[PDB]
């Protein structure tokens, strides 16, 4: 409703996308597309931006005030964590060469 909290959803809205992205880039990790540029883009562009997107959401106290939104990012950062883990492992099992 509020413009301030509205701006938060904009960050979350991206996180939500970045979330699917991580799982997207993570799904290809060690699978054909497996390329240094990918893992690099992932850790140097995706995750860094996804998590950075969190700090932006977490920075907005409205995230702690708004119960609904509070869960929004929480679900993203949460699901995002699973992605990094599922991929981080795969990346260790599917080395490039």
């Amino acid at each position: 409703t509020n413009q301030k909290t509205k701006e938060l959803s904009n960050l979350i809205e991206t996180f939500a996308e970045q979330s699917r992205v991580l799982e997207k880039e993570c799904t290809k990790i060690g699978s054909k597309r497996d390329s240094k540029e990918l893992r690099y883009k992932i850790e140097t562009e995706l995750i860094p931006n996804c998590t950075s997107v969190r700090d932006k959401i977490e920075s907005n106290i409205l995230i702690h005030q708004n119960g609904k939104l509070s869960a929004d990012f929480k679900n993203l950062k949460t699901k995002y964590q699973s992605l990094q883990q599922s991929y981080n492992q795969r990346k260790s099992l599917f080395p490039l060469k």
